[PDB]
């Protein structure tokens, strides 16, 4: 099989969250290589979930269990495997 292990659905983020913000959160786990944040252009705000990927899925697999449930700006957060 294939498929990426290394990329993370990140969902529940507070409207002040940035990908500044996400690869701050974490990068503590390893050294990631991508952060998309899908937006709104209407509004400009993005739609409250990100894509983090890391150079190791390993890595990927700490943050996974560490952040999932986690609290980031005052609400919980949801991390897992995004495919």
């Amino acid at each position: 099989m294939a498929t990426t292990k290394r990329v993370l659905y990140v969902g529940g983020l507070a409207e002040e969250v940035d990908d500044k913000v996400l690869h701050a959160a974490f990068i503590p786990f390893g050294d990631i290589t991508d952060i998309q944040i899908p937006l709104d252009y209407e509004t400009e705000k993005h739609r409250g979930f990100a894509f983090v990927e890391f150079e190791l899925a390993e890595d990927a697999a700490a943050a996974i269990d560490n952040m999932n449930e986690s609290e980031l700006f005052g609400r919980t957060i949801r991390v897992n495997l995004a495919k």
